[PDB]
């Protein structure tokens, strides 16, 4: 039976500036939760509570590696240093949990710190985010005086005698406070009560708010994303972290208080699957971490969504397509590692040596098909050549490349030894090749980004392609008449047979298709393939021996070369779908920005005191695109940016892409 309830489950992450004390708050979360007063996921316990903590990434920009965190933790505790409120990185992080709704508390770390002041760093809350947050608590003293903190939901006082944690006295409210903390325990009611409309009513009617009622009403509307409380401390000297860790169970949620994860079937990705926490339903977890220990190897850590699993038994792998044996289960706690049977709804642990499950893959059934993380579009939009500096170096890189396909699904490399990688964009592609330089000692020289073009054609044209050779031994010959005509942007090649009466033979009619493919591929006019263009066979020629499905392969190449110079081919390049939230104030130079890289805006919406932007901009546009919007925007904004559709160059630069690759 499982140790602990889904009700008494927290999966948390810890979100804060390096400055803000990121590391000292975490290693003190592990020693309150551990048993004894980096893992990519800890398994700890808190009162009575199942408490999970993530590690979360160093990413001052949004990338497929922070999404999949938000998606894996339910809750978070916001770190802020107490002399300078949120700062941009904090924000454009606040920002993101907020789209993947992820209730938050807040910490005002380093009360004890030169310069520490608790109201100005919630008022920083409200100006830079609009946030609905206030104070649970009240600190008495700050700096060198910090020495209290006034519980304003119970109305006690906690004063501290050391640095160490221990030895804590509970105190009366001091006399000279009691009006303050009376004061701010209205001003939490209130900004829950904007929430509640019951609450409001009680409020405004005077009656009196039990704790129990008052505790109730912050859970609701903290799980609901609709309010942060606000606590305060110093994590270094041991003030305030028991009192935060009873906020993570007392208002930070569930797996069952947040929205469900959204995947799709295999066998139709149009079909909805919700997958919600019950140990009743299909089994259903997303794998997110990829570690190689020394001793036992490899390490896959994986969150259960629904469902349950035991060790010794078979799963697919729904994104791979191949079943796998799930041989033994690891959980890691702060001081051991511990072996078990069975994971549940809500859980988190380590597969150990997975054949071929890696970072982004679903687990599912092996009768069941839920895929949990996918791309709409899959392919490389921008591509890079990297040559190794020596055999060692080839040797290293070819390890590098193995290694890092099991970390990031959204690269693609192939490898004479020079290889070409293709990425999501410019960052992409930077994270991976300094990963491979500096941490597998690749020596390398690396090529300038090149953007994923392709070509199409324009007009229509009636063309034969006609082989004839006896080289050399015996003939081959291939006739075919093929009209060529361009397609609806998006809807790719159509090949259709119109021979009548046998003059082109069944058997090499696909051969004629398959010639057309590959001919394709190569492209016409500046080597990028063709696309969206329809081909119909409908006349030629043939010899019951010299004929061959190789002859009529060449024969439809013939073809397409003729056709390309009747047919008005042209450079067609990715657009790609930028969508921007930035504090409102910054319009001006956000859309200056996006009409200077060729692009443009369709419907722009409020949200908070922020837009969300929905541009169109050109991925050749797209180079320093981070850098111009931190500096645009005093570093507070965010952005993604995905595949979209193919659009024609412009025609000098067409002209100017064609002059360059004919060097
Ligand atoms: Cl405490
Ligand atoms: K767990």
């Amino acid at each position: 039976a499982r140790e602990f309830s889904l009700e008494k489950t927290r999966n948390i992450g810890i979100m804060a500036h390096i400055d803000a004390g990121k590391t000292t708050t975490t290693e003190r979360i592990l020693y309150y939760t551990g048993r004894i007063h980096t893992s990519a996921a800890t398994t700890a316990a808190w009162e009575g509570h199942r408490v999970n903590i993530i590690d979360t990434p160093g990413h001052v920009d949004f990338t497929v590696e922070v999404e999949r965190s938000l998606r894996v933790l339910d809750g978070a505790v916001t770190v802020l240093d107490a002399q300078s409120g949120v700062e941009p990185q904090t924000e454009t992080v606040w920002r993101q949990a907020t789209t993947y709704g992820v209730p938050r508390i807040v910490f005002v770390n380093k009360m004890d710190k030169l310069g520490a002041n608790f109201e100005y760093s919630v008022s920083t809350l409200h100006d830079r985010l609009q946030a609905n947050a206030a104070p649970i608590q009240l600190p008495i003293g700050a700096e060198d005086e910090f020495e209290a903190i006034i519980d304003l939901v119970e109305m006690k006082c906690f004063k501290y005698t050391n640095d160490l944690g221990t030895e804590i006295e509970e105190i009366e409210i001091p006399e000279d406070h009691l009006d303050r903390a009376e004061e701010a325990r209205a001003s939490l009611i209130e900004a829950v009560a904007e929430t509640s409309d019951e609450l409001m009513e009680k409020y405004l009617g005077d009656e009196e708010i039990s704790v129990s009622e008052l505790k109730e009403a912050i859970r609701q509307a903290t799980t609901n994303v609709e309010f942060y409380p606000v606590l305060c401390g110093t994590a270094f000297k041991n003030k305030g972290v028991q009192l935060m860790l009873d906020a993570v169970i007392d208002y930070l949620p569930s797996p069952l208080d947040v929205k469900p994860i959204i995947g799709h079937r295999a066998s139709n990705p149009e079909e909805e699957v919700i997958a919600k926490a019950d140990d009743s339903a299909e089994f259903a977890a997303l794998a997110f971490k990829v570690m190689t220990d020394p001793y036992v190897g490899k390490l896959t850590f994986f969150r259960v969504y629904s469902g349950t699993m035991t060790s010794g038994s078979y799963v697919k792998n729904s994104t791979k397509g191949k079943r796998e044996r799930v041989g033994r289960l690891l959980q890691m706690h702060a001081n051991s590692r511990q072996e078990i049977d069975t994971v549940y709804s809500g859980d988190i642990a380590a597969a150990v040596g997975l054949k071929d499950t890696g970072t982004g893959d679903t687990l599912c059934g092996e009768k069941n098909d839920i895929i949990l993380e996918s791309m709409e579009f899959p392919e490389p939009v921008i591509h890079l050549s990297v040559e190794p500096k020596s055999k060692a170096d080839q040797d290293k890189m070819t390890q590098a490349l193995v290694k890092l396909q099991e970390e990031d699904p959204t690269f693609h490399a192939h490898t004479t030894g020079q290889v070409i990688i293709g990425g999501m964009g410019e960052l992409h592609l930077d994270i991976l090749v300094d990963r491979m330089k500096k941490e597998f000692n690749v020596e390398c020289n690396v090529g300038a980004p090149m953007v994923s073009y392709r070509e199409t054609f324009k007009s229509s044209a009636q063309v034969q392609g006609k082989f004839s050779r006896q080289s050399g031994g015996r003939g081959q010959y291939g006739d075919v008449h093929i009209e060529f005509t361009p397609n609806e942007t998006g809807a790719g090649f159509e090949f259709e047979n119109a021979i009548v009466g046998g003059v082109v033979p069944r058997e090499y009619i696909p051969s004629v298709e398959a010639g057309l493919k590959d001919a394709m591929e190569n492209g016409v006019l500046a080597g990028y393939p063709l696309i969206d263009v329809k081909a119909k066979l409908y006349d030629g020629s043939y010899h019951d021996v010299d004929s061959s499905e190789m002859a009529f392969k060449i024969a439809a190449s013939l073809a397409l070369k003729e056709a390309a110079k009747k047919c008005d081919p042209v450079i067609l390049e990715p657009m790609m779908k930028v969508t921007i939230e930035m504090p409102e104030e910054y319009m001006g130079d956000i859309m200056g920005d996006v009409t200077s890289r060729r692009g443009r805006v369709d419907g722009m919406e409020p949200r908070g005191n922020a837009q969300v932007v929905n541009a169109y901009v050109p991925l050749s546009e797209m180079f320093g695109y981070a850098t111009s919007l931190r500096s645009n925007t005093q570093g507070r904004g965010t952005y993604t940016m995905y595949f979209d559709h193919y659009a024609e160059v412009p025609k000098s630069i067409a002209e100017d892409i064609i002059k360059k690759n004919k060097g």
